[PDB]
């Protein structure tokens, strides 16, 4: 390892000074280019946001030469998209032995470089990876028709690649005989499907309806098959959710950087959505010891817990749902504005206490009971905000309230104190215009502020949102092309066979054989020497 | 044709073609400048709603089988598993919460025999006579967190899309 070049040895002696025209020479030195500007933005960007004390320097000076290398990789590179798109990607792809034999995609991907990652050029390679074999471009309704009807790929319904490349190829050899006059792979025909089945495409379709599918066995097994025996259902129920933790488990250590401990589960455990998993494997336990442990009244428990868990599992969807385009920005602007909600609510709960107060502390004498009071006082107002006008003038004097007695227990108030009888000492009409006032600032001068703070936010948000979702479009798709092909019910079996063939101490893998790649020594020369032609362009 | 039955479905699908001739004379009025940029609005954002719509369907069918699964044992009639599983919920979300509040142990539910047959729902579990073996509390703070959860999060972003 540790080739010697003359070029990076310049060049990062400038960079790590903070010195603009030093590396501005530097960088027209070194041989590849893309890979050395982007190495040189993690760089600053990382001993920007250690150092944090000297705040005028690290503040201004690295941040701006960061974005400033940014922008002179995302020129090299649309500059090389435009002339020939197919070297191109062998360039974003490889292992450039410069840099410590790192990729140069992965180096873009950890310094959150937000602006390269949205280059036009690197969305068609991921949507070319996403879509599998088969070839880009066709449309889902036939996709999903075709996964219906498995011999319909044999009789070709959906494009493929292959062949495609081939009708290419045989006509640009026709067009160059034509000219003159006045390699390539073919294609299989038994694999044709089962290289089919391995597309992600294919896998999220399948899982997604193993999901559909769990949800439906769990709410026959918790409606219907509930016992204090075990069932067949439930049986099932157990290995198929120690199968989807099995999964979780091994698309952990099987992931890159992968040397190590902890620093994937410190990546995982930092968002949200991540929680909702990590509740609900917990809780799902607690309920199977609960269910197991065979009590009078601990068993009822135990279906409580079980019934709280199939909110979350039912919950850990819409998630699911934040793939698609159309969903994606949808749910952030729901997630933005969830902090205000309790500190409004709170401010509401405050004058309806006021008011249910003042309401039963006037027209009616002491009252021993307690529960009489909290329902008189928070409950008969929290519900009367939410009923009709018309309906919520339900005022007289004598109706069911009992207080001959101290307090008629069977779900009695105490009566209103009376002058004349049956009459009340208040005015009706007192309680009319003070119920009056009190609606009238409950909710017009409230819940519009509340309405009027997420409108406002919803019309400012739209700006910055088409790039945070591309990078969040990677952060999904190399779960799945790393995941066993069987789907979940059986990837206990897939797990099994992963094993045993781990076991047998042999491991050569073609785990991620299209991010990794390596070349040979003549394409690398030849594919570095254009791309300098290119940067010279630039 | 001229059959026993035939002749009703004959009329139903009549019917049916009815709407349809009623339906196409909104695009007659899509000529006058007033109403011409109306209607291509609307048209824009139909997809937008059956994707939501099945985004609400799941929280209530959720919540639906987990209200009729804690307090009520296994019933064996399928009809009443779906009718108090996903439609008193869909029927619970649209109601006024005053009145959505309908509450009790025993008003017209029957269960000494398994099921009694004439629209008689399972009788809710009971320790004590006349009295759920669950809190009525429980039940009404679950429910005000649903239909808060329902009501202003959901509906208020579908609202959103359309004005901006």
């Amino acid at each position: 390892d540790t080739v010697w070049d003359p070029g990076r040895d310049l060049f990062l002696w400038a960079v790590v000074q903070n010195n603009r025209e030093l590396a501005e020479i530097g960088w027209e030195q070194c041989r590849d280019c893309i890979a050395a500007a982007l190495a040189a933005s993690k760089i600053l960007r990382k001993l920007a946001q250690e150092s944090g004390e000297d705040d005028s320097e690290e503040a201004t000076e690295m941040l701006e030469l960061a974005n400033h290398y940014e922008k002179q990789a995302i020129g090299v590179f649309s500059e090389c998209h435009s002339w020939d798109a197919q070297r191109a990607q062998k360039l974003l792809i490889r292992i450039s032995p410069s840099w410590g034999r790192s990729t140069c995609l992965w180096l873009a991907l950890e310094a959150h470089d937000k602006s390269f990652i949205a280059h036009s050029g690197v969305q068609a390679l991921l949507t070319q990876i996403w879509c599998g074999e088969l070839s880009v471009d066709n449309p889902h309704w036939k996709v999903l028709l075709c996964m219906i009807f498995f011999p319909l790929i044999y009789t070709g319904f959906l494009t493929f690649r292959r062949d495609e490349d081939i009708q290419r190829q045989a006509e640009r050899t026709e067009q160059q005989k034509l000219a003159m006059e006045s390699e390539l792979k073919p294609l299989n025909c038994s694999s044709r499907l089962m290289s089919f089945l391995k597309s992600p495409q294919v896998k999220f379709y399948w899982n997604i309806a193993s999901y559909f599918g769990f949800l439906w066995l769990f709410a026959v097994v918790l409606m219907i098959d509930f016992q204090t025996s075990p069932s067949w259902r439930e049986l099932l129920l157990y290995v198929w959710l120690t199968s989807l933790v099995c999964e979780e488990i091994r698309q952990l250590y099987h992931d890159f950087d992968g040397s190590g401990f902890r620093r994937k589960a410190k990546m995982y455990i930092k968002d949200l959505w991540n929680i909702l998993d990590v509740l609900s494997i917990v809780l799902f336990i607690a309920g199977l010891i609960c269910r197991l442990q065979a009590s009078d009244t601990v068993f009822y428990i135990g279906k409580v817990i079980l019934c709280i868990d199939f909110i979350i599992f039912c919950l850990r969807l819409m998630a699911i749902f934040s793939i698609s385009r159309t969903l994606g920005p949808k749910i952030i602007i729901v997630r933005r504005m969830m902090l205000d909600l309790f500190f409004f609510m709170f401010l509401l709960s405050i004058w309806v206490v006021a008011y249910g107060v003042a309401k039963q502390g006037i027209l009616i004498e002491n009252e021993e009971r307690l529960n009489w009071i909290i329902r008189g006082a928070v409950y008969e107002p929290y519900i009367t905000i939410f009923g009709n006008f018309p309906t919520n003038i339900d005022n007289t004097l004598f109706d069911i309230s009992s207080c001959s007695v101290n307090a008629s227990d069977p779900l009695k108030p105490k009566c209103p104190m009376l002058n004349a009888d049956n009459t009340p000492v208040f005015p009706e009409w007192l309680t009319i215009m003070m119920l009056c006032v009190y609606l009238l600032f409950a909710n017009i001068l409230l819940l519009n502020l509340l309405i009027a703070i997420f409108n406002y936010t919803f019309q400012e948000v739209q700006d910055n949102t088409d790039t945070i979702w591309k990078f969040q479009r990677y952060e999904l798709i190399k779960e799945y092309h790393s995941r066993p092909a069987l789907p979940p019910p059986f990837i206990l079996l897939s797990h099994l066979i992963l094993f045993i063939r781990g076991v047998f101490l042999r491991d050569l893998p073609q785990r991620h054989k299209n991010f990794r790649q390596e070349l040979e020594q003549t394409e690398e020369e030849e594919l570095l020497s254009w791309e300098a032609y290119m940067k010279d362009n630039y």
